[PDB]
């Protein structure tokens, strides 16, 4: 099954 | 360590 | 039909 | 700043 | 300010 | 097939 | 108007 | 590799 | 390790 | 006005 | 630092 | 009709 990652970066 | 994922679903 | 679902996973 | 991230994987 | 909108269509 | 659409704004 | 369209095609 | 496919459209 | 950065900037 | 920057890094 | 910009105008 | 305006900046 197909699936989007997600993540942020506080720069 | 957390993940975050949206699942596509064809349904 | 399609569908986004949210998951968060602890891995 | 907020950075995004994603990839699409298979699963 | 910057606002992100989103949909998922079925085509 | 499944698409998103986005829209980025700025308000 | 304007959209960025996203087809995660299954390869 | 299941991949994104990206474009700029006029809906 | 290789991060591919997205930021949307108002100008 | 709305731009999109996009930014490789290698950690 | 290098970086990719776009943006995106209607016609 | 669109149209996307790319450009490489040093930051
Ligand atoms: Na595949």
């Amino acid at each position: 099954k197909v699936k989007v990652l997600w993540d942020v970066i506080e720069v």
